[PDB]
């Protein structure tokens, strides 16, 4: 028989397109297990914000009888795709896509039924507000500024916000509209200059929950009104931020900068990626030079994802078990949930692999653990200019590495 | 067997199920009767509420009115869209707690189908100008497991501006586990300071949630006969803010909705039944005014002679056409306007019902009304 697996993902789908077909044709080609067993899937684009096309899809997909269904969407569909296959039991590993470039808050999934809760989301739950908490106790401060931008859920703040009350501080949450324009002339024309040089100081201590060139545009309209100034340290706290786009935030900062963003484990299985003295054909084994560099982080977990289903697929298989796939078509109101969808989705969650992000596997609470930030601060010199220099890493498993 | 609308209410649907069939029941004693289909799906659950409109919609609906949480309508909501059918809204109280507008999708220019019955939240313009009067600078805000900060951001950039100092502090579910929680966690010296900052509080919770955390707060020792607690919610019974005030120490305000009192004729909102109205929630009035809505839509249509039938449209082909008449149906409806159990019910052209109305209700010494509040001329009293 073969293994069908379908697949949802938003535009702009390129990249995961194109990593999760990698993902299989790697699976094929070196897979010692999988080997003459066949793979096939489904891939499915659709808008953005558009949980009922997202719903559409994923039902045809049900009738081509998948055992899993992997997706890469905001909250709105995720929401409306984990009720969906709650319902219809298929295993479904959620990639949660980065916002617009904004902070990423974890999405707000529905009440499962007991035993009966289908969706498991590859990227760890957001670990940012310990690493937050952490820096602005060790830098002493009692009154700071949190920016965030149109697009970020503030709710992913519930624990740093109740943290910092039991610490006494004062935390100032700050909207920062899309227009970075308007914002700062507001500001000019509703306060007097007193206010407005008092502003300047509350300015001194703030973070930076905005995407790479929202944080951009802020710092450099900042200090063209001249409300920025040397006497400040700014954190810029994001999962995802590239090399250039922190170049450009120190190159446009006056003051102090810190960065706080996600990394990962450098991949050299040596030996486990090589096959008679000859390295093996793969993304995670034989990666083009700079690739690895273009993708986004959701890419690297979608890429894992299909491994951690390969991994299921090698043990579901070996103990002889198998269930074989309907065709079911979820609209109706008519149709019954997938009999071999429970024994499928507690296989993949016993599961462990070591991919792009490192180790990935499932706890009870169906959470994927491990992450690991790195802590930049800014540096200088007169014959490089303003870069920046690696201070600390912060883990989940053993926490802070380093001094601030 | 031509004015057909579709309902969708989620568990509990009692209330909602029999008042929207008042509503309609009603409407029949003043030629063509409105006809109707009832769905009732489990709440948190918007893959079946897809699967319960889109059976709807094969039958031919002219509307779909829903009363839900922000789950199931952001499913709707992105059904309605496509398929171009009509969608009155109308929010849950989210398990009693403070209600935040739900996060809908974008729409097509001119092509948003989901109208909210209910207005807009204003407790973030009551609270400010009340914060303000009673000159406080530093204070908590208590929110409860179910509350959407969301929905305080207006409050908090504004509170920013005034240099207010805002505390914002989760109570979860468990009440008993709460401040036990502290007694733990924290010296005596940092629990007493923690106490000082207790004496000013605005509790977002439900009325049930403030009664459990205000006797908690007394038995723990953290409540003082020197602190002032604003309970801010819309929807609050008399029962219930009696059951704060006798538990209260301190100083107490409550903030909430208020609405319009209306040959008699034999209707919900002319004749009420003795006892009737008392045993529905705010949804509910929204719900029996939006059927009142949708009638003068279809009024209107029909003099004018702009009728469109209703067509029999499949959410599984993806070939389907979306309704013709959807748009101009639409445009009826916001251009509509009628007087209901909530008051007056309009649509401005970004879609909402712009009118509310709350009562400010403060601490013999027992609480009394001493001001109100509304989208129009804002505060009246002191
Ligand atoms: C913001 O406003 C300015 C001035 O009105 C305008 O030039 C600009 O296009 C607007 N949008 C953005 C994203 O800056
Ligand atoms: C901590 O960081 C150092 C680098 O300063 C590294 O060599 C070491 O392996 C790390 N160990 C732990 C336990 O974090
Ligand atoms: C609430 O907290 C107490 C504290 O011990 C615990 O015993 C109880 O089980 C909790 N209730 C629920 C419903 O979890
Ligand atoms: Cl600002
Ligand atoms: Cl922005
Ligand atoms: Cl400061
Ligand atoms: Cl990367
Ligand atoms: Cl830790
Ligand atoms: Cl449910
Ligand atoms: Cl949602
Ligand atoms: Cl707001
Ligand atoms: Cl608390």
């Amino acid at each position: 028989s073969i293994i069908h697996i379908g697949a949802i993902f938003e535009e702009n789908a390129a990249k995961d397109d194109r990593v999760f077909q990698l993902a299989v044709s790697d699976l094929s080609l070196n897979d010692d297990i999988l080997q003459s067993e066949k793979i096939t899937y489904s891939i499915k684009v659709i808008e953005a914000n558009n949980p009922f096309q997202a719903v559409q899809e994923a039902c045809d997909l049900m009738t081509q009888g998948i055992l899993a269904l992997v997706t890469s969407t905001g909250c709105a569909s995720a929401n409306a795709l984990q009720s969906l296959t709650d319902a219809m039991h298929i295993p479904h590993l959620f990639v949660q896509r980065n916002p617009g470039g904004s902070p990423r808050t974890a999405c707000h999934l529905n009440p499962s039924p007991d035993g009966e809760a289908y969706t498991l989301a590859s990227r760890p739950p957001v670990r940012l507000n310990d690493v937050m908490l952490r820096l602005v106790t060790e830098l002493r401060w009692q009154k700071f500024v949190m920016f965030y931008d149109s697009e970020y859920d503030i709710r992913g703040l519930q624990s740093f916000l109740d943290q910092a009350s039991r610490l006494g501080l004062d935390v100032s949450l700050q909207k920062v509209d899309k227009n970075i324009s308007h914002v700062f002339t507001s500001l000019f024309t509703t306060m007097k200059t007193e206010e407005l040089n008092r502003y300047r100081d509350t300015l001194r201590r703030a973070i930076l929950l905005l995407s790479p060139q929202g944080a951009h545009s802020f710092i450099n309209e900042a200090v063209e009104t001249n409300l920025a100034s040397k006497d400040s340290h700014w954190v810029f706290v994001n999962e995802e931020i590239s090399d250039p786009e922190i170049l450009d935030l120190v190159h446009s900062a006056l003051g102090r900068m810190t960065v706080v963003r996600q990394i990962f484990p450098s991949a050299k299985d040596n030996q486990k990626c090589m096959r008679n003295n000859h390295r093996i054909s793969s993304l995670l084994c034989d990666p083009q030079e700079g690739y690895l560099q273009m993708l986004q982080i959701s890419n690297l977990y979608l890429y894992d994802s299909v491994l951690m289903l390969a991994n299921a697929f090698h043990r579901k298989l070996e103990d002889r078990k198998w269930h074989s796939m309907a065709s079911l078509n979820c609209i109706r109101k008519s149709t019954k949930p997938w009999n071999g969808g429970r024994s499928m989705l507690d296989t993949i969650k016993k599961g462990h692999i070591t991919g792009l992000t490192g180790v990935m596997e499932f706890r009870e609470d169906s959470s994927n653990p491990y992450v690991q930030f790195e802590i930049l601060g800014t540096t200088y010199s007169e014959t490089f200019g303003k870069d920046m220099r690696k201070l600390a890493t912060w883990d989940s498993e053993k926490g802070l590495n380093g001094s601030l």
